[PDB]
């Protein structure tokens, strides 16, 4: 039962670009997104607009 939330070295690298671009991790949408996009900046940028529809 950890406090707050942790991250990884091969993950924060991506978030650094998102947060600077104008994003965040409210709720945990950018804490797992990158992990699913193989820590990508161009793929994560197109994961906020929508999902399928």
């Amino acid at each position: 039962g950890p406090l707050g939330s942790e991250a990884d070295p091969r993950l924060i690298e991506s978030l650094s670009q998102m947060l600077s671009m104008g994003f965040s991790d409210e709720g945990g949408w950018l804490t797992r997104l990158l992990q699913t996009k193989n820590y990508d900046i161009g793929a994560a940028l197109d994961t906020i607009q929508y999902s399928k529809h």
